[PDB]
C-alpha cells in the first residue's frame, strides 16, 4: 500500500536494501524531473535487478559515503521500479542546483549504443502517472536529460534520443 | 475524459498474440472481478512469461477453439500484466452467469499450493486501481473467488486465501 | 402444490424496475424478516407507487451505486406489495449481519407521525403469509424493526408500535 | 512552529463510557469522512451533552450488541467534541463498504430542519484539522454525508447543505 495508483513500485525491503540515513526533505510538489542511467550493469529479470539495485546502493553508500544510493527511483529493464529514495527524501542525482527541486529516475545500464526495452519505458512513465496521483509530481511537471543539467555523457546517447519523444520533454 | 493515472501492461504485441476474433463487448463499468489461475506453468522471467501467455491463448484458441485467449488480463510471476481481452470484450471464464458482467484475470501458475510473489499481487492490485481510473471498473468492485462463482478449486487453496484479505472482496 | 395462493405482489416487470446486477443469494428457508420505512414520500395509486418503487430504486443504483434495491419487497399506501430483490436474492437493507440471514420489506413512506393505512398493513401479513407458503419464510420466522439491528428511527415510531404487536415479533 | 496543536476532545473517562471492547483498526492515514447526525435528542452544556453521549452508546452497546458507540467522534451543541471509538478503531456508522476506510462523526442531533450552532461546526471542523496535524487523516481527504453513501435522511437536509459547502466535501 504506497497511497493509490502506483504502478507497482518494488519496496526497499524486497530487493535487501540498507536503511537510508538520509533527513532532508523535497518540498513537494516537484516541478522537474530529470532522467539518468547508471552506466553501470544492466538486467532483464527481477532476480537480477534486485541484486543490481544492491550494487548501485552499497557503491553509493559503503564507498562515496552519502546516506543512500543517490537516486529517488532506479528503473530495470525487467520492466520494474525499483525504489530508492522514494518520493519524499531528496535525491542527490544532479548536482546542488538541482536535487532540491527535481526528482530523478534513473535507468538501470550503460545506453550508449544500447536502447532500454520498452517495457522499461512503460515502467517509467507509469511511474510518473502516479507520481502525479499521489502529489509529489505537479500534473505539468517538466522532464529533463541529464545531460540538459550536467556536463554529463548519462543517460546515454540511445535513450536522450528517446526522452525526447516524450511529451513532457522541456528543451 | 477522467484517467488519473493508470498502470503498466505488456500489450499483445510484446507477447506476440494471435489476432482476437472477439466483438462482444463487456458494457461497461464493470462491478465484478474473478481471480483465477491457469493451473498450468509458473514464470518468472519477462521473456518466459510471454512464451506462457501464447500457451494459454493458443490453447485457448487452436483446442477449444474460442475467439481469444479466456481471461481478460493475465498475471505474471515475473510481476506484469499481460493482456488477454482487456476492459472491452466480454471473455469466457466463468460460465454465461458470471461471463457478461465480470472482468476475470488470471495469475498464470497452479497456485493449489505456492504463493504468488508479491510482486504478482502488485501487479494485480495496481490493474484494477487502473480499472477503476480507466472508469472500465466501478470504486464499488467487487473481487470474488473463480471457486465462489463456480464449483472448481481455481483460485488456489493458497491464493484464494490472499484474495481473501483484500479490501474490495465480498461474500 | 396446493397452489400456494399468495402472489398479489407487481412484478419487477410491471412498475419498471432498472435490470438489477444482483447475484449472491439467500438460503431458504429463512429465518428473520427485518421492517423498514423508506422515510421519503408515500403513494396511495398503484400508478403513483410504479413512480415511487423506480425512484427509490434509482436512488440505490445510481446514488450509492449499488446493484438494486436494496430491500426485498416494498409495501405501498395503495395496498400493493411490489417485487424489490425478491425471495431469493440477498437484500442490502440491515447490515453484514442480517443482510445474510432475512428478508427486507420496507414500507414506502415516512411513519414518523403517520400510520400506515390498513390495507398496507394487510398486504404486508399477507406477503409473510405468502412466503411461508411458497417456503421462503421459516412457518416460524421472526419479525424484527430496522431499529432493532441498527442505529435508526426506522421504521418509523407508530410502525414500529404496531408490529411490536405483531405475533411473530421478537425483541 | 507546528506539534500536533490538536483540538480538545472530551475524553471517554470524562463521559463516563462503558469499556470499549472493540480491536479492529483503521489504517491511518484514512481518506474519508462521513458526516451522521444522531437523529435523537440534541444538548447545550457540557454536563447535559455527557448525558446524551451515554444514551447513544447504550443504545448501541446493549441493544444492538455492539462494541462501542458506533461513531468515531460525536460533536455536541455545548460546544464540544466527544471522543467515540477514536483515531484508530474501524467504526460502526455507514456499511462494510465505507466503516473500514473512514472515520465517523455524527452531530448529537437531529437536524432536518434545524441548524447546529456555530459552536457545533467550528468543533468538527477543528476535529478534522486536528486530524491531518495528527497523520490521522490524508491531508486530501473527502467529506461526505451519510445519505451520500447509505439509504438514510442523515444528517438532516439542513446539516447537510452546510457540509456541501465545506472544502474536502467530494460527490
Ligand atoms: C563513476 C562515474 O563517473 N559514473 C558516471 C555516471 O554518473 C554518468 O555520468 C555516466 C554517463 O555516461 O558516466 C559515468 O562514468
Ligand atoms: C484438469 C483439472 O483437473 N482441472 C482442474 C480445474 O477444473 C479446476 O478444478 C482447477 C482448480 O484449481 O484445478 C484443475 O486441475
Amino acid at each position: 500500500e504506497d497511497p493509490p495508483a502506483c504502478g507497482s513500485i518494488v519496496p526497499r525491503r524486497e530487493w535487501r536494501a540498507l536503511a537510508s540515513e538520509c533527513r532532508e526533505r523535497l518540498t513537494r510538489p516537484v516541478r522537474y524531473v530529470v532522467v539518468s542511467h547508471t552506466a553501470g550493469s544492466h538486467c532483464d529479470t527481477p532476480a537480477s535487478c534486485a541484486q543490481q539495485a544492491q550494487n548501485v546502493q552499497s557503491y553509493h553508500v559503503r564507498n562515496l559515503g552519502w546516506c543512500d544510493v543517490g537516486y529517488n527511483f532506479l528503473i530495470g529493464e525487467d520492466g520494474l521500479v525499483y525504489e530508492g529514495r522514494g518520493w519524499n527524501i531528496k535525491g542527490a542525482h544532479a548536482g546542488p542546483t538541482w536535487n532540491p527541486i527535481s526528482i530523478g529516475i534513473s535507468f538501470m545500464g550503460n545506453y550508449m549504443n544500447r536502447v532500454p526495452p520498452p517495457r522499461a519505458l512503460r515502467a517509467a512513465q507509469n511511474l510518473l502517472a502516479c507520481g502525479v496521483a499521489l502529489g509529489a509530481l505537479r500534473s505539468n511537471y517538466e522532464v529533463k536529460g541529464h545531460r540538459d543539467v550536467q556536463p554529463t555523457l548519462s543517460p546515454g546517447d540511445r535513450l536522450y534520443e528517446i526522452i525526447q519523444t516524450w511529451s513532457h520533454y522541456r528543451a
